[PDB]
């Protein structure tokens, strides 16, 4: 029968930090992660600043032999899943390795490495394309090398639902542990697509933010003068494990992951349903699986990315939902400060909304100067509000119409 | 307690035909699909040749509008998936819409799009890539694209892990079904991975097969002259559905899907361990799934991807797993015909492991000239062997170690 699914342990990269507790920092102080692209010279482009993660040390984790190898994302996501892992404080084991597995996904994965290779081949050759081409760049890889380093035999797989990602990799992988596939599983997200096919595709699609000019304002959920999303850069995971585990080894426990919904839009390729009929459709299973009341939310870390329909939808969706209780809950978008980490948005921010409900207090949704028509909830405009937090809900759509949501409660 | 999955419909391209039952065909007379790649300048790559899907009309599924936005690998999966969905019969209403989803995934995703963008950005720079270069190259958009067509509002994701893509896909698609998130679920996978990207970077790694000279005899899983893999294009799908949902529809089921097995190896990016161990796991693992004894088995489709070392720990885990029972079922790669089709290769595997269910005739393995030192099973060499089938496995082990084994039996 169905077992319970508890957060043990948790790390990141982000545009506020190296880690958890300095992103939490800077996500509490209303900080901005955007800045103007350093890494590469997009004079020709329409975009030209995210949230990169600043001065990270890939020799806190990897030998410089192995990194060199490896594309960003899966530097990131390997970061980030041995953070949360030694957060855990587990021991792996002849015991347990087999019950221990891992997922952790990418929305683009390794664009960076497949669009220098891609280069090599085009001017020089196949000749010069990296021997390590397919394993340093193919999705899986974040998984497949965190499990060769820690030793984990456990299930181990990807999801790439585009913007959803981090979100069904952590959901799903408490599905695992729920139904005895394993006991302890690592899943989250990460995503470096700052590249030129990354920054380029984005633009040809004129999806992002063009306030070049102002970088720390450009991401403005709900803000009736937000023009499209920030492209970021990161990693988040998480350490879930079942519950009567996590007792007897005696871990600390962050929160309780206690719903989960997925949902398709079926509406359209990359556009939301005005209405937010996927989100409401997905929000609701995620309630019902949680067992819960809609009245127990009290703080819901919205997709939010910035775009003009994403966010109206998401507005329209929470008070389907909700009905009048939407008035009395929070809501806020972190990409007010981070911008969209893409395949590992749902991964942060499900860190953020178990640390929301450590500290009871609900982020800020930075630049929400002039809310738009019809965005008039609790949206935490400017400043963090300390608040009763027992429920928490994450929230991520995605390309394909693909809805996710995780709903956490605090543990006792 | 959990409910019973069983496949009512299937679809497919493969380089032996464009749906199921010209492939079926092939497969049973020892037919090779590989040959040398067309319309490419290939004269500085060490391999030339593979398996391309012939004479695909995408404008029978698309509008050639709709098409121009899609990735061939997303056309091939939207293919397989729309045939698999009219084999099945299945009307979907908006009483049943919310209980069918889409689970169809990829191994490398979208390369030709890559290219194609690479050229123009390098070229004439970023302002000339496409606007549908993220929505139409992003491994979710079968399913995405899959459930906008068909109105499908269940369960929506993709699976990314690599080689083991197609057989993680169905497996977690009929969890999906046996707990009751969804009543009916399109998975499998698909893959265009020829391209120069493909070719080169697979190339790099010298783990393709070289020999240009007379490629249908190139893939030849357990020969002792096996030079490595052949790189194939194609996808499968599969109808997956609770049976009292099946019945109560009249639908045709071809097979039941009773076990799924996952493991990781937790040894290599991209060589499995010798001696199979997590390949060996990952079996006994869908057996016990399935409550079956070893002794049970009739028919493994192998993962058999003619690479020296691959091929080898797979004669080591089945020994392991089935003792005195090793020599008595039938193993057989399907890949000495069809070269391997990475993320798609558990998709049209499984479609072939229900088929040899069907009708009762284990598959060859051709090209099997000379078994390799300790390749002593029953590997069915060069021709097709009518035999009892009552119950077939399907394994796939890909780069990362990640292993997956879906366990088939007869219905009635
Ligand atoms: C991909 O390159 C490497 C990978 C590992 N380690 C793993 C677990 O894969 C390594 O460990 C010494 C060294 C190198 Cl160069």
């Amino acid at each position: 029968s169905r077992r319970r699914v508890v957060i043990t342990g948790m790390g990141m990269l982000s545009p506020l930090g190296l880690d958890v507790p300095s992103s939490w920092e800077g996500i509490l102080a209303g900080r901005s992660g955007i800045a103007p692209i350093e890494h590469m010279d997009l004079s020709a482009y329409s975009t030209r600043f995210g949230g990169s993660v600043k001065g990270f040390n890939v020799e806190e984790y990897l030998s410089a032999k192995e990194a060199r190898k490896l594309d960003l994302f899966i530097q990131y996501g390997l970061a980030a899943s041995f953070q949360a892992v030694r957060d855990s404080g587990l021991e792996v084991t002849d015991a347990n390795r087999e019950r221990i597995g891992v997922s952790m996904g990418s929305g683009i994965g390794g664009l960076t490495n497949i669009e220098n290779n891609c280069r090599s081949l085009f001017e020089q050759g196949p000749r010069r394309i990296s021997p390590f081409f397919v394993p340093g760049s193919i999705i899986n890889m974040v998984s497949g090398f965190l499990s060769i380093h820690l030793g984990l035999q456990g299930p181990n797989y990807a999801l790439t639902t585009a913007q959803t990602t981090g979100t069904h990799s952590i959901g799903m992988a408490a599905r695992n542990i729920a139904y005895g596939e394993a006991d302890v599983m690592v899943a989250g997200g990460s995503e470096m697509a700052a590249c030129g096919l990354g920054l380029g595709g984005f633009g040809a699609a004129r999806a992002l933010s063009t306030r070049n000019d102002e970088p720390t304002r450009a991401s403005r959920p709900w803000d009736r003068d937000r023009d499209g999303f920030v492209l970021s850069d990161g990693s988040g995971a998480l350490v879930l494990e079942e519950l009567e585990h996590a007792r007897a080894r005696g871990a600390r426990i962050y929160a309780e992951l206690v719903g989960f919904g997925m949902s398709g839009d079926a509406f359209h390729m990359t556009a939301p349903p005005e209405d937010g009929a996927g989100a409401a459709r997905c929000m609701k299973n995620a309630l019902r699986d949680a067992g819960l009341d809609p009245r127990q939310v009290d703080y819901i870390n919205a997709h939010g990315t910035s775009t003009p329909a994403g966010d109206i939808a998401e507005i329209a969706a929470v008070k389907s939902v909700f009905g009048e209780h939407a008035h009395a809950l929070s809501m806020s978008s972190t990409k007010s400060m981070t911008g969209h980490l893409l395949g590992a948005a749902g991964a942060v921010e499900a860190i953020f909304s178990v640390l929301a409900l450590r500290d009871q207090v609900a982020p800020p949704t930075i630049n929400l100067d002039n809310p738009d028509e019809g965005c008039d909830l609790d949206l935490v405009a400017h400043e963090a509000k300390p608040r009763k937090i027992d429920v928490a809900l994450s929230n991520s759509f995605g390309f394909g119409g693909t809805n996710g949501t995780l709903v956490f409660r605090r543990f006792a």
